[PDB]
């Protein structure tokens, strides 16, 4: 399937909101976000083992997020999703840090800091809508 | 009630990611708002009629946001609030439109296309959290 346009899009953003309903409580929060071509379908991030988040975060729930371009980036592109499933990540820290510095700036100092307690988990998309914003196309994928 | 750091905060955003909760079931989008002194428990955004967000607004959902500031803000200030009651306004766009036109860029090309579709949503506040970012005041706001 042609993820061109998730390309063209996810280059710009490196955080989600990234809201939940579980209990029917409404919570949203911004995190920061990995994402590898070889798997689109997945987004990736990474929680304080101590953290009340981490806690709702453990139940798996399903989610709903959108992404927040880069400052400097105008034209106003985003991803968005819904029923997003979420689970513990067979990957680490380790696995992804290059990418996280890379695209996340002064991330290092967090990761000296508390990089030992983060938790990594990964959002799992079946339809996801992508818009490359002023002068860019919109399009809906659907993930098996 | 002393809202300066409220007022302080609100200038340097024109937008919240908006979270809903019905039937478990979550959702989030990023709309703009606007926010007035005189009414300061309320923030005011609009969405066109036909949209299938006024079907989630229509089941009295729970409702949570965070405020994003504009481009090249510095020190991540933002407001948050969770149990957020939303309501039908008796407010119309052009009472709002001036505020939109100030704070929301190019909003008059959004104005002109779809204007007369726009209804007017209110969020009403009961806690309000208020981070005026790095080396900044934070408070919790009680309406």
């Amino acid at each position: 399937m042609d993820i061109s346009l998730l390309k063209q899009v996810v280059q710009s953003t490196n955080k989600i909101a990234l809201s939940t309903a579980v209990n029917n409580e409404a919570d949203v929060k911004i995190v920061n976000f990995v994402w590898y071509e070889a798997q689109p379908d997945t987004l990736y991030f990474s929680s304080v083992k101590t953290s009340p988040a981490l806690k709702v975060y453990d139940q798996n729930p399903d989610i709903a997020f959108i992404t927040i371009p880069n400052d400097g980036t105008a034209g106003n592109p985003y991803l968005r999703a819904q029923h997003v499933k979420l689970q513990r990540s067979t990957k680490t820290m380790t696995d992804l840090l290059p990418q996280y510095l890379e695209t996340v700036p002064n991330y290092q100092q967090v990761w000296d800091a508390i990089g030992s307690t983060l938790v990594v988990f990964e959002l799992k998309l079946t339809d996801l809508f992508v818009d490359a914003g002023v002068g860019g196309e919109k399009q809906t994928l659907t993930f098996n």
